[PDB]
């Protein structure tokens, strides 16, 4: 299985743009709340988009749970460290892709990333001044 | 004897641009990978810039190979720089022209490559501060 | 990422062939010039074994650069001969298969190939005195 095999993308994709590039978890999980809560919440899933959120979700808060519990024994606090680095990293691309997919569509999305690419691999004095924006005009 | 006069262009047509335009070789091998990697291993060329893609990928990895080997060889830091130097520089700008026609299209590469030259030839004082910018149009 | 792929062939079937079998990098150089010098400084591409010729033929020029700078510079002697133990082989092995592909067809060099491997694999109590020769029927 490939995370994003089925919507286009691929994890190579994604794993071109920088790193602190994604916002962080707390972050999207305010957004996902914000925006999709009941269309999450709701008993039909509507979108494949849906149901990967919902799993990633529910992943992401075993794992917090998880943490937690080594936490709690006994050193420890290194554990989550490792946590967000290696699968922080994951979920956070994960999440991030999703949420966008759901926003903008999948396409702006596959070209925003790829235009993204391409701007932050130009140098910047033949570069546009601004970085490309995943947004709507008026 | 000329890489460029078969797709229209030619090497004083590129030799305008400065090194410093592009990218460095290693970017221009990611952003192939993360955008036209499942055609590069496809098995039909789909277009004369795939293959020419594809063999100036296989010769940079071989040139790459060599310096590898050398850099082992005990001057001999000296050759390391020197493919680098201007080897690379004709491997980077072949890597962009051919990706930057995959992308934007042929034919917007050779009027943003006259465009960029009339722009470089133009002396700085009767001269816009910000070159000219490669993208597609609808 | 294949060079041979595209048309029809892998390194595993061209690694039926002896790496003393391909001749000379002179030789398949010679036999380009002599041939299609003509349609290799073609405007128009003509085939893609046309443009897989131009770019080997490059490669081999900015190869050769390197081995005359080193030579010049500065074991100044021994990366002349390095280059030719391991990469001139590889370089006299793809000129010779699109030299060939364009002299007779990709398929007919495809079948030589088969052929070949065939001939290879026979031992020499039962393998006929004359190996393979590709060359034109009527």
């Amino acid at each position: 299985m490939d995370p994003y095999k089925e919507f286009g993308a691929t994890v190579e994709l994604l794993s071109f743009l920088p790193s602190d590039f994604f916002p962080s978890v707390r972050d999207l999980l305010d957004t996902a709340s914000a925006l999709y809560r009941e269309a999450l919440e709701s008993p039909e899933h509507c979108s494949p988009h849906h149901t990967a959120l919902r799993q990633a979700i529910l992943c992401w808060g075993e794992l917090m749970t998880l943490a937690t519990w080594v936490g709690g024994n006994l050193s420890r606090d290194l554990v989550v460290s490792y946590v967000n680095t290696n699968m922080g990293l994951k979920f956070r691309q994960l999440l991030w892709f999703h949420i966008s997919c759901l926003t903008f569509g999948r396409e702006t999305v596959i070209e925003y990333l790829v235009s993204f690419g391409v701007w932050i691999r130009t140098p910047p004095a033949y570069r546009p001044p601004n970085a490309p924006i995943l947004s709507t005009l008026p």
